[PDB]
């Protein structure tokens, strides 16, 4: 099954639902250098 994923701009509280970073009122990508949310690494690997 497909994992649980939307795109940027997407506005909400958490990031764990969405493949950016929800911040002030938007899912957000630009979150792993300045700004602390998610970071984008790649672990969840196979």
């Amino acid at each position: 099954g497909p994992s649980f994923c939307k795109a940027d701009e997407k506005p909400c509280e958490y990031h764990a639902d969405c493949c950016n970073c929800c911040l002030s009122g938007i899912c957000a990508p630009s979150t792993n250098w300045i700004l602390p949310g998610c970071s984008t690494s790649s672990f969840x690997k196979i």
